[PDB]
C-alpha cells in the first residue's frame, strides 16, 4: 500500500520532470532503475536533477503565491548528506547567508534528508528561520503574538529572551533518536533587519519599527515524486503588503495602526475618515522605501501582480494549466486595483507542492 | 414536472416562512389551499404577508450582500396589480421617489406581476433604475462604459443621449404582448446627485466628479416557494467604496485615479510610491464626506463590516446557518483591516432569494 502510492507518484513525477528536461528517452530505464530500487529497499533516491526540478515545479504549483514567475530561477541547495546536529545547523546559518546575499534577495531552498519510514531525519521547530518571539503574561503584551507559542517553548528548554518587542528567536530543530530539539543563537551578523522610515514624515522613525530581510519558510513539508522532505526551508523576498498589512498591521501582530496614525498626523476617531486604510497606505510607502533605502530586495504588490500575469502568460504559452487560490493571491490592501481581483483560478492541488504539517511543540 | 416543481418548493418556503412568522399552525390548511390552485390554475398566488417576508428572507439569503443586517426592515411594495406601461412606469417613479426620502434613503422592493407560463408579465431593461449612459465610438469614450450596450439599445429606439459623462438614461422595459420596449425620461426633480468634493482638498472639485445617491437594482429575479419575481427591483443605500474604488476608479469604469493623485498633489510614476493606493484613500473619503455633507444616506465599509459581525451573531442566535460569498463580501479597500478578511463563510444557496437573468439586449 506505503509502496504502491509511492511507485504510482514516481511514476508520474519521472514522466514529467523528464519530459520538461527534454529527457523523455530517459524515463523507461530510469522507472526501471526506481522500481527496483522501491522494492528492495521500500524507497528511492531523486538523482540532483530531479530534486532541484522538483523543488522549482512545487513553488511553480504553489497556487497561493503571487511570486511564481521565477520558479524557474530558484537555487536549490542540496543537504540531503547531513547526520548531525552541528551540520544542520550550519546549513541552516549558511542558508541565510547565501539567501540574503548583502539585501540582493536570492530565492533558495535547502533540502535536507526525507522522511524514511514517516519517520522524520530532521524536524524544524521554527515557523520561519528568522522570527521574533512574542510574550503574553499578566496582562503585558510583548513582541509578535503569533511566536508566543514557540517562545514558550523555547523557554522551557533554557532559552529565555530579553523581553524587547523584537528579540530574534533561536533556531530550534530536532534529530531523530533525540528526544527534545537543540536551540542555537542567531549571529546577529547574519541577520539583516531593517529599520521603518517614512519618506516624506521624519516622525515615522519615532515608532522605532524595524522589520528582517528575508522571509525563510521552515515548518512546509516539500512533496515531489511521492518522497516527503519535511524539513526544506525556502524563502523568497518579501512583498510590502506582508509586512505593513499584516505584520505590524493587525490586531492580532503588532497592532500598530492607532500608533501610525498619529504620528502622520490624522485623528483615529471616526470610521468614516478612512484613518485605517490611510495608515495602511503611509506604513506601507514606509515599508517599501525603507527597504529600498537600506538595498534589500522587496516587491510591491502592483509589481507582483504584473509579474504574476507575466506567470499567467507563460503558463498558458509552455501548454500548462494555471492553478490559484483567489484568497490568498490578492494582495490585502487595494485588491481591485490588480488584475488577480478581477478573474478566477483554479484552485486544484498539482504535485509537486509545498504542504502544511502538524506543529511539534502547542 | 414544472408543476411537481412548483409544489415542493412551496411546501418548503409555506413551512419555513409560517414558523418564523409564528403562524405554525396555519401551515397545513394553506398548503391545502395551495395544492388545489395549483392542480386547477397551473400556480398560486402569495399572500401579501408571505410576499413580504419571502423579500425579507430572499435579502437575508444574498450571500454576496455585505449589508443583510437590516433584512428585516425591508420596505415592501407589492404592485402585482400593474397592467399597463403607465402604470408600470409610475411605479417605478414612485420607487425612486419613497426610496430616496430626500436623502434618508429607506430600503425599499417594488414587486410586479411574476412569470406566468416562464413567460414574462413586465421585463425591465435596466441594470439600475438610476444609471448613467455610455458611448464608445471613434476612439472617443464618453460617459459609464459599464452602460455602452444598454445606451446602445435606447438610441436604436428614438432616445438621444446628450454625450455628457453623466447622461441619465431612461427607464426602459417591456410588456407581455408588446415586440419592443418603451422608454421614459426620468424626471430630474426624482433623482439625487451628489457632487464629488474633498474634506481637506479644495481641488478635488476640479474634476467635477458626482455620483447619485440611490442604487436601485432592476435587473434580478427574486424568487419565493418557486414563484419568479423577474421583475422587482430593490435598493439599499451604498457603501462608499462601490463608488470610490469601483465605479470611479476601476480602468474599465470611469477611471478616474490618475487624474485624482494630480489633484491631490502626488506623482503618479512609480508602483512603489503606492500611488493608487493613495489615490484610492483619499477618493474614497471624499465620496463618503460629500454624501455625508448632502445628507444623502451612506456606509463606510468598517461601519458595514461591523453591521455584517452582528448579522453573523443575530443569524447563530436565531439558529439559522449563515452563507455568505467571501470574495464578494471583503471590501475593494483595506479588506484586511475588516473581520470578514479573516474567517470563511458556506457558499451555499439557500432560498428566497435573488438571481441572475439574461439580458433581452446584447
Ligand atoms: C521571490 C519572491 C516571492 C514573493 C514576493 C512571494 C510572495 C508570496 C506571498 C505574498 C505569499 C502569501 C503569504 C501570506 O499571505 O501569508 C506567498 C505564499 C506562498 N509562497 Fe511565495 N513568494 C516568493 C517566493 C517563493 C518561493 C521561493 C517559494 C518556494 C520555493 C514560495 C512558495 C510559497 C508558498 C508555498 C506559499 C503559500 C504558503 C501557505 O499556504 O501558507 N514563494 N508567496
Ligand atoms: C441597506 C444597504 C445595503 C448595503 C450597504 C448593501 C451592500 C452591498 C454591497 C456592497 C454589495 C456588493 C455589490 C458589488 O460589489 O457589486 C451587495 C450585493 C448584494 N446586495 Fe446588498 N446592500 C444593501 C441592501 C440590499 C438590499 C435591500 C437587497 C435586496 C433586498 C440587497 C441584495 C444584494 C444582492 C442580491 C447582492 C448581490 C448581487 C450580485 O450577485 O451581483 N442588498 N450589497
Ligand atoms: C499569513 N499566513 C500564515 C500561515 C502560514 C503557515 C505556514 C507557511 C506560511 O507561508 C507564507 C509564505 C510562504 C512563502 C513565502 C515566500 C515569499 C514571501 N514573500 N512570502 C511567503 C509567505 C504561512
Ligand atoms: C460589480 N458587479 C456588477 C454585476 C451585477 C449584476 C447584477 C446585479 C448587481 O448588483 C450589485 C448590487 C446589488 C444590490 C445592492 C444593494 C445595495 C448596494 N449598496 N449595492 C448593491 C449592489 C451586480
Ligand atoms: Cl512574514
Ligand atoms: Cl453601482
Amino acid at each position: 500500500e506505503e509502496k504502491e502510492i509511492l511507485w504510482n507518484e514516481a511514476k508520474a513525477f519521472i514522466a514529467a520532470c523528464y519530459q520538461e528536461l527534454g529527457k523523455a528517452a530517459e524515463v523507461k530505464d530510469r522507472l526501471a532503475d526506481i522500481k527496483s530500487e522501491i522494492d528492495l529497499t521500500g524507497s528511492y533516491v531523486h538523482t540532483k536533477e530531479e530534486l532541484e526540478h522538483g523543488a522549482k515545479m512545487a513553488w511553480r504549483n504553489s497556487n497561493r503565491c503571487i511570486g511564481r514567475l521565477f520558479w524557474n530561477s530558484l537555487n536549490v541547495i542540496d543537504r540531503r548528506d547531513v547526520r548531525t546536529k552541528e551540520e544542520v545547523r550550519d546549513a541552516l546559518f549558511h542558508h541565510i547567508e547565501t539567501a540574503t546575499n548583502n539585501g540582493k534577495i536570492r530565492p533558495t531552498i535547502t533540502i535536507f534528508p526525507p522522511e524514511e519510514k514517516g519517520e522524520k531525519q530532521v524536524e524544524i521547530w521554527n515557523h520561519q528561520l528568522i522570527r521574533y518571539a512574542g510574550y503574553e503574561s499578566d496582562g503585558e503584551r510583548i513582541g509578535d503574538p503569533a511566536s508566543c507559542s514557540l517562545t514558550a517553548a523555547c523557554e522551557e528548554l533554557g532559552w529565555r529572551g530579553e523581553r524587547t518587542d523584537f528579540d530574534l528567536l533561536p533556531l530550534i530543530f530536532r534529530m531523530k533518536g533525540d528526544e527534545q530539539p537543540v536551540w542555537y543563537e542567531l549571529p546577529r551578523s547574519l541577520v539583516i533587519e531593517v529599520p521603518i522610515t517614512h519618506p516624506d514624515i521624519e516622525a515615522f522613525s519615532d515608532l522605532e519599527l524595524k522589520w528582517y530581510g528575508v522571509p525563510i519558510i521552515s515548518d512546509m513539508k516539500l512533496e515531489v515524486g511521492g518522497i516527503h522532505y519535511n524539513a526544506a526551508p525556502f524563502n523568497g523576498w518579501y512583498m510590502g503588503t506582508e509586512i505593513g498589512a499584516r505584520n505590524l498591521a493587525d490586531e492580532k501582530r503588532y497592532d500598530k495602526l492607532k500608533k501610525v496614525a498619529s504620528v502622520i498626523g490624522i485623528a483615529a476617531d471616526y470610521n468614516t475618515d478612512l484613518w485605517k486604510d490611510q495608515a495602511l497606505v503611509e506604513l506601507n510607502k514606509a515599508v517599501l522605501h525603507s527597504y529600498k533605502k537600506q538595498g534589500v530586495s522587496i516587491v510591491d504588490h502592483h509589481t507582483a501582480a504584473s509579474q504574476f500575469k507575466r506567470f499567467e502568460e507563460q503558463a498558458e504559452e509552455a501548454g500548462r494549466k494555471l492553478t490559484g487560490d483567489w484568497t490568498w493571491l490578492i494582495p490585502p490592501i487595494s485588491p481591485a486595483a490588480t488584475h488577480i481581483f478581477h478573474r478566477s483560478y483554479d484552485n486544484s492541488i498539482v504535485k509537486p507542492n509545498y504542504f502544511y504539517q502538524d506543529k511539534p511543540y502547542e
